[PDB]
């Protein structure tokens, strides 16, 4: 069992049950949240960003509301920024929102932009109860225009995190079963691990139902992008009242999702080995994870490798379970590969350095093979 890694036996890396509505005292942020398709048509949004008051985080005293805190700040810094999503970009944030901002920021340990933590792990909410977690049954907590599939997009992928779940309660079980020697609780540990990898690549196969190839190119991957080498914004943007200087952010991408880098590294594939871009880019998106999750990702680094246990008993039918693993992620990384095809650079021709860098990852899992 997992320790105090903030991670949940039933959603696993996605917040529990997260709040919906911060204090009446935050009525100004929640009202221009809640309503974003309309104010960013009606070219308000930005007035009603600039006409606010600095207000103070300190009365975000539970750990929930400060995530969504953090996630209702997100969105309207996106969507103050690229306004309309066609050009006119704001090159600077107002004080009165972005020292709030970069406060609760500095107090999660995330960088103040909008992340992966943000708009899947904290963004949703059960319409029944009772009834299970499933598409039907679930809802976004907030958008950014209308018809965007921001619900397909962002419950998809946290539909899949879930599945998942029931695969990262077995780290510990796999790490004890070294440690005692006791290899039939290591080979099956590691065929159920495998098992739910494999379950979890029928969560993917979701996407295609609730979210349209040029539906998302145009109007959600706009205010998904952030200001790191994006050229908009060559230096990036002030966070007016906090930083004299344009400070460069990277925007959110299925690297800073947790299960991501999770069992390449429980499985000993050193993704973040060498000096390429792919390993480089992972180890970089740590910074954009919780801090709990930092530490997760890097226990697993520290605990004794899973690989070399593997390759050192000369036992075939670890071999093959292992192996089994490994296959799993390959499956998805050739799903997650089609998936980019048909909803980016289909849509771009009427964009390939998420191709470039998608390929190196599966190349490198299919490597890990014995
Ligand atoms: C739906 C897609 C998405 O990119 N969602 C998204 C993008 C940006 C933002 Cl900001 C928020 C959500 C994909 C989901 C599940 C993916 N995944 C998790 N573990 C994986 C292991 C693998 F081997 C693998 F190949 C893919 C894996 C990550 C994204």
């Amino acid at each position: 069992i997992s320790k105090e890694y903030h991670i949940d036996e039933e959603v696993g890396f996605a917040l529990p049950n997260p709040q919906e509505n911060l204090p009446d005292f935050y009525n100004d942020w929640m009202f221009i949240a809640k309503h974003l398709p309309d104010l960013i048509e009606s070219g308000q949004l930005r007035e009603r960003v600039e006409k606010l008051n600095m207000l103070s985080i300190d009365h975000l005293t539970d750990h929930k509301s400060q995530r969504l805190a953090r996630l209702v700040l997100g969105c309207i810094t996106m969507a103050y920024v690229w306004g309309k999503g066609h050009g006119d970009v704001r090159k600077v944030l107002p004080r009165n929102i972005a020292v709030p901002y970069c406060q609760l920021s500095k107090k999660l340990e995330l960088p103040p932009i909008l992340v992966y933590a943000d708009c899947v792990l904290a963004n949703w909410k059960k319409k029944d109860p009772n009834k299970p977690l499933t598409y039907e049954n679930m809802d976004v907590l907030f958008s950014f225009r209308d018809g965007d599939c921001s619900k397909g997009f962002f419950l998809v992928s946290l539909l899949v995190e879930i599945a998942a779940a029931s695969a990262i309660k077995v780290i510990p079980t796999v790490f004890k079963a070294m440690q005692m020697q006791e290899r039939d609780t290591l080979l099956k540990a590691l065929l159920e691990i495998a098992s739910c990898l494999e379950k979890a690549l029928q969560v993917f196969h979701q996407i295609h139902d609730h979210v349209n190839p040029k539906a998302f190119f145009s109007v959600l991957r706009i205010y998904l992008s952030g200001w790191k080498g994006n050229p908009q914004l060559s230096d990036g943007l002030v966070y007016e009242g906090f930083w004299e200087d344009p400070k460069e952010f990277a925007g959110g991408s299925a690297g800073q999702s947790s299960v991501f880098q999770c069992f390449d590294v429980l499985l000993g594939i050193q993704q973040t080995a060498g000096g390429g871009h792919a390993a480089q880019f992972l180890q970089d998106m740590r910074r954009y994870m919780p801090p709990a999750h930092r530490n997760f990702l890097c226990s697993l680094e520290s605990n004794p490798s899973v690989r070399e246990f593997v390759l050192s008993k000369g036992d075939a039918g670890l071999r093959e379970a292992y192996d089994a693993c490994v296959k799993a992620l390959v499956s998805l990384r050739s799903y997650h590969l089609q998936i980019v095809t048909k909803y980016i650079l289909i849509p771009a021709s009427q964009g390939t350095d998420l191709m470039n860098f998608l390929k190196t990852v599966r190349s490198t899992t299919e490597k890990s093979l014995l």
